[PDB]
């Protein structure tokens, strides 16, 4: 499956509505527990998605704290490039260069 670009917006007094996790023996910055009615929910985030980029910044190899800090530094809007859990785990298995993944697609019909 393709990565997706999710554009989240929130107000002061709100959160985006998900947890970012590192899990034992699991690769990637994991999105977990999408809160009902949240910006994350509205923006198409899914449990098990990995965050590849935050506002264009490649974060797959960054430490958890630095990924969370980039979210904080983004303020009340943030663009996430995410990849679903199955596609991410297949990509790592297949030695796909995650840095080259982009949403741009174009086919002639």
């Amino acid at each position: 499956g393709s990565p997706r670009e999710s554009k989240l917006s929130k107000q002061e007094g709100q959160n985006y509505g998900f947890f970012l996790r590192i899990e034992k023996d699991t690769d990637g910055h994991l999105i977990r527990v999408i809160e009902e009615g949240s910006p994350a929910e509205k923006a198409g985030l899914l449990d098990g998605d990995r965050v590849l980029r935050i506002n264009g910044v490649f974060v797959d190899k960054e430490e958890h704290a630095q990924v969370v800090e980039l979210v904080r530094k983004s303020g009340n809007s943030v663009t996430l490039l995410v990849l679903d859990g199955d596609s991410y785990e297949k990509a790592v298995k297949n030695q796909v260069d995650l840095k080259e993944l982009d949403i741009a697609a174009c086919s002639l019909c």
